[PDB]
C-alpha cells in the first residue's frame, strides 16, 4: 500500500492515514504509544518508554482519552461539549499524534508540539479544535500532540513518597518530548527546531518545561496562550498536595506506601467522584490536582524560578484573550448564567469576589472590590458583571502573563505579546461573555479554512494570518513575516516599552501596557496584604 | 461731629464709628476698618475664650486696618510676591480681635445680604487686611455687605489642654463666632440683612466654615456657607484631645514650663517665644500639617468632623465647595527634597517615595506603598515630570480634593444643597513657576474681583472672568443658587448629587459640567486607606 504512510520509529513500524484538508492531502499518525500504559501498579507513577512492538502498528485512529472528569453543567450544549472527551476514557492513554504534509517533507521541518489545557483535570489531544490537519497542509508544519494523565492519575502527590512523587502528568509530556527527539526525524521533522505551544493548563505546562532543566534540552521555543506556570492556580505546595491526596484517600475508605496501595485498588471513577471535594475553599478557577512544587521537577516555586533564571537564549510568545474570566463565572458564582445576561447586584459582586479570590482576607477582598468598582456607577449591574469577569481574568491569567512576560524579557528572553480580541461568529456562548477563555485556539489551528463549519470570509483570512504568525515564530523565533515587509511590525515585549499587539480582523495595532495599573495591584501590592493576616 | 461726611458715621452696640470713603474702579464704597469686637485677649486672657468688647466713649476711628494676630512670618523667599502677599501687612500684636466692614456708598437702603470672610493660613497665620481680601469690589460692583474678622492663630488661638479652664482650646474658632454674633446684632446699622448671612473662606478658613456648620451654637448665626479648598474633616484640620494635650505640654517644655501652673507659665512667655517653638511639636517630618489647630473637645466639636457629617441632618443648608487644579504643588517646596520654585523640580523615584512619607506622615510602610503604586505611571515609572506631578497630586488629593469630595457626598446624601466646582485658570500675574499650575489659594484674588483694579495688570478676559465669579458667589449668597435667573443664555450650574456627581469648571470659558470629582482616586483615600491603616 501507500509508502508515504509507512514510518519506522525506534519501537517498530507505523501505518498512517492520508487525510483530506481543504487545500490537499496530509499524512496523519494517530495513537502512537510513547509509554507503557500507566495502569494497575503504575498508577500515580512516572511513565516509562513504550516497549517495542512487532509487525505494522495501526496508527490511523485517535486512542483513548485519559480518564478524567466530564462536564455536566450544560448537557448537549456545543459550548461545553466541544471540550468533553470524544473517545472512551481509560487510564491506558499515553498516546501521541503526528500530522505532516503529504507527501512527507523532503527537508527537515520545524515541529510544533501542542499541549492541551483543561485545568490539569481534563482535556485530550483528539478534540476537533486541536486538529493539526490545517497547519500541516497550509504551512507544511510537522505538528505533534500528546495525551498526558490529568486529575488524580496525573498529579495526585504524596511528596517525598516513591509510589506517588507527583507531577507524573508533566513527566508524560516530557517523555513525549523525548520521543519527538528520537523519532520525529523519521516523519520529516527537525528535532533541532521544536516549538512547544499550549493553552490554559497546557500553557502553564509549557512554562514549567521552561523552568525544569531536564525538559529544556527537548525544545527551543515556547508559546503560552492564556496560562502561566506562575499564578494562583497552576501549582500547589508539597504540604497542600499531601493534604488533598490524604483527604481524597479518606473519602474513598483509604504510612504512604499502604495509603497509595489502597488508592491503586479503586475504579477510576471512584477517584473522580471525590476529586472536586478537596479544595480548601469554595472557588472558581481552582483545581484540585495540579503540578506540585516538589523540589525535583520544580526546584522552587515558579515565581522564584522566573525571578532568578537565565533565559537569554529562549524565545517565547505569550498572550491572552479579551475576556479571560467570563467563562468561569457560571461555574459557582451566584447570579451568572449562560442563558440570561447575568446582570448582578453589588452584594453579589462582593460574594463573587470571595469566590474568585478564595485566598483573600476580608481586607484584601475589599481592596479588590474598591479597585474594580466604577465609583461613578457603583451599582450599574452591567459594570459589576463585566468587572467580576475582569477580577477572575486578571487575577488568574492576564496579570500572571504580564508578570511572566516582564520577568522573561528582563532576564534575557525574547518575548512577543498579544491580546486576542476577535469573537467567533460561530460562538454559542452569550455575548456578555465576549471572547471567552480558550476561543482563540480554533483560529490558530486554522479551522475557519474548513468551509463546512460556516466561518466568515474575513475569519478565514484572519486564521491564515495567525497560522503564519505561529509558524513563523516556530521557524525563526519571530512572528513577523520575513517576506511581507509592510507598515506595522510586531515588536518584542520589553520591560521598558511594554509593547504588545492586538489580534483581530483589523491590521496589527501595537499597544503599550498589559494592564499596567491593574496588574500592578495584583502583582505588586496584594502580595503585601496577604501577609498582614 | 459737625464737618465730617454724614454718610460715614454709624453707631454699633459698643459706641460710634467713623468710616472712610474708599475709591473702587467704578465708584466709591464705605469702609469701616478695625472695629473692635472683643476685649484684647492679652495678659491673663491669653489662651482664654474672647469676651465681648466693652463699650467705648466718643467716636472710634474706623478708617485703617488694625493689628494682625501674632503669627509666624514666612521667610523662605525674601521679597518674593508669591509668599509676601500672604505675610502680615500690619503690626503683629495679641491685641488683634478686630473686624472690617465694606458696604456700598451711600450705604444701602433696603437690607442687603451679608458675606463674612474667614481667611486661611493653616490656623497659624493669616489676616483680614491682606490686599487679596479687599471687599471693596464685591461691595461696589455687587452691592454686597462684606465682613471679615481677625481670629487668633497658632498657639494663641488653638493651644489646648483639653478639660482645663485656662486653656480649653478652639478659642480661635470662638473669636470667629463672636464676630458672627457681632454681625447678628450690629450689621443692620450698615444696611446688612442679618437674616441673609453667608460664610465663605479658604484653606483653614474653609475648614473653620465647616466647623461652624458642625457646631450648633454657631449654626444659628448664618444661613449659607462656601468652602474653598478646605474641609473640617481631613488629616490636618483637627487634632484629638490627647494629641492637642501632648503638643501643648511639649511646647511648654521647649520654652521652660497640674494644668493651671503650666498655662500660667506659658502666659508669662513673650509672644515671639511661643512662635519660635511653635513648629517643634509636630509628631513627624511633614508638610500640610500644623501644630495648633482646632481640637475635638466634645464641646465646640461634639465628635470628630467625620462622625458629625456622617450623622447629621443638613436639609436646611446650601453650600458651595470646590478646589483648584493644583492643591498640593505649593506645599512641596516647603519640606520635600528635590522641589524648588526656581528649577523645574524634576525628581527621581527615590525622592518621590521620600516625599510620600512626608506628605502622608501618618502612613505605615504598607500604606505608604499603596500610595506609591497607585500614583505610579507604570508605563514611565521613572519619568521625573510625572513623578513631580504625582507628588503634587498626592498632597493635593490627600489634604483637599478627597476631603472635599467626601464632604460634598455626605452633605448631599443628608439633604443639603451642594454646588461643586474646580478652579482651573492660572492668573497671568502669578509669580510662582509654571510647574505649580494653579496653586493653593490663587482663586481668591478672582472671587474678590481684584482684576477689576486696572493698575494690577490683569488681562481683559481675566476681568470679565472675575466679574462672572463674583456673580456666582453673590447669587449663591442672595438665593442659595449661583445660577442667574436674569440670564438663561449661559449654561446652568447643576447641584452636586450622589447619583450624578456633577461639578463645573471655572475658567475663561463658559461653564462646563463634569461628572465625578476624582472618584476612583478618592475611593482609595476615603474608603480603603482608613481600613488598611487599622493594621
Ligand atoms: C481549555 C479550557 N477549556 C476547558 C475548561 N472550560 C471550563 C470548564 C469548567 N470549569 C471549571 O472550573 C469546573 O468547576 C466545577 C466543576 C464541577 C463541580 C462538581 C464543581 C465545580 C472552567 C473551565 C473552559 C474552556
Ligand atoms: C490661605 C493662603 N495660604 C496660606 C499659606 N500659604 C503657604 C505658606 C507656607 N506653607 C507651609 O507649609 C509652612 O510650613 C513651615 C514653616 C516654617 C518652618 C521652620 C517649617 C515649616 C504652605 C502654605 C499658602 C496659601
Amino acid at each position: 500500500e501507500d509508502p508515504q504512510l509507512l514510518v519506522r520509529v525506534r519501537g517498530g513500524q507505523l501505518r498512517g492515514i492520508r487525510l483530506k484538508a481543504p487545500g490537499g492531502p496530509v499524512s496523519a499518525f494517530l495513537g502512537i504509544p510513547f509509554a507503557e500504559p500507566p495502569v494497575g501498579s503504575r498508577r500515580f507513577m512516572p511513565p516509562e518508554p513504550k516497549r517495542p512492538w512487532s509487525g505494522v502498528l495501526d496508527a490511523t485512529t485517535f486512542q483513548n482519552v485519559c480518564y478524567q472528569y466530564v462536564d455536566t453543567l450544560y448537557p448537549g450544549f456545543e459550548g461545553t461539549e466541544m471540550w468533553n472527551p470524544n473517545r472512551e476514557l481509560s487510564e491506558d492513554c499515553l498516546y501521541l499524534n503526528v500530522w505532516t504534509p503529504y507527501p512527507r517533507p523532503a527537508s527537515p521541518t520545524p515541529v510544533l508540539i501542542w499541549i492541551y489545557g483543561g485545568g490539569f483535570y481534563s482535556g485530550a489531544a483528539s478534540l476537533d479544535v486541536y486538529d493539526g490537519r490545517f497547519l500541516a497542509q497550509v504551512e507544511g508544519a510537522v505538528l505533534v500532540s500528546m495525551n498526558y494523565r490529568v486529575g488524580t492519575f496525573g498529579f495526585l502527590a504524596l511528596p517525598g513518597s516513591r509510589e506517588a512523587p507527583g507531577n507524573v502528568g508533566l513527566l508524560d509530556q516530557r517523555l513525549a518530548l523525548q520521543w519527538v527527539q528520537e523519532n520525529i526525524a523519521a516523519f520529516g521533522g527537525d528535532p533541532m527546531s521544536v516549538t512547544l505551544f499550549g493553552e490554559s493548563a497546557g500553557a502553564a505546562s509549557v512554562g514549567m518545561h521552561i523552568l525544569s532543566l531536564p525538559s529544556r534540552s527537548l525544545f527551543h521555543r515556547a508559546v503560552l496562550q492564556s496560562g502561566t506556570p506562575n499564578g494562583p492556580w497552576a501549582t500547589v505546595s508539597a504540604g497542600e498536595a499531601r493534604r488533598r491526596a490524604t483527604l481524597l484517600a479518606r473519602l474513598v475508605g483509604c504510612n504512604d506506601t499502604e495509603l497509595i496501595a489502597c488508592l491503586r485498588t479503586r475504579p477510576a471513577q471512584d477517584l473522580v467522584d471525590h476529586e472536586w471535594h478537596v479544595l480548601p475553599q469554595e472557588s472558581i478557577f481552582r483545581f484540585s490536582f495540579v503540578p506540585v512544587v516538589d523540589g525535583d521537577f520544580l526546584s522552587d516555586t515558579p515565581e522564584a524560578l522566573i525571578n532568578t533564571g537565565d533565559f537569554q537564549d529562549l524565545q517565547v510568545l505569550v498572550g491572552v484573550v479579551k475576556d479571560e474570566g467570563s467563562y468561569f463565572l457560571v461555574y459557582g458564582v451566584p447570579g451568572f448564567s449562560k442563558d440570561n445576561e447575568s446582570l448582578i447586584s453589588r452584594a453579589q459582586f462582593l460574594a463573587g469576589v470571595r469566590i474568585g479570590v478564595p485566598q483573600a482576607s476580608d481586607l484584601a477582598a475589599e481592596a479588590v472590590v474598591l479597585h474594580y468598582t466604577d465609583w461613578l456607577h457603583p451599582e450599574d449591574p452591567t459594570h459589576l458583571r463585566d468587572a467580576m469577569s475582569a477580577v477572575v481574568g486578571d487575577h488568574n491569567v492576564v496579570c500572571p502573563v504580564a508578570q511572566l512576560a516582564g520577568r522573561l524579557a528582563a532576564q534575557g528572553a525574547r518575548v512577543y505579546a498579544y491580546i486576542f480580541e476577535h469573537r467567533a461568529s460561530t460562538l454559542t456562548w452569550p455575548l456578555w461573555m465576549g471572547v471567552p477563555h480558550g476561543y482563540e485556539i480554533e483560529f490558530i489551528f486554522g479551522l475557519p479554512l474548513d468551509p463546512s463549519l460556516n466561518y466568515t470570509t474575513e475569519e478565514r483570512i484572519f486564521a491564515q494570518r495567525l497560522m503564519k504568525y505561529w509558524t513563523n515564530f516556530a521557524r525563526t523565533g519571530d512572528p513577523n513575516d520575513p517576506r511581507d515587509s509592510k507598515s506595522p511590525q510586531w515588536p518584542p515585549y520589553t520591560t521598558a516599552a511594554q509593547q504588545y499587539v492586538s489580534l483581530n480582523l483589523k491590521p496589527l495595532e501595537v499597544r503599550r501596557g498589559l494592564r499596567a495599573q491593574t496588574c500592578a495591584f495584583w502583582n505588586r501590592f496584594l502580595p503585601k496584604l496577604l501577609s498582614a493576616t
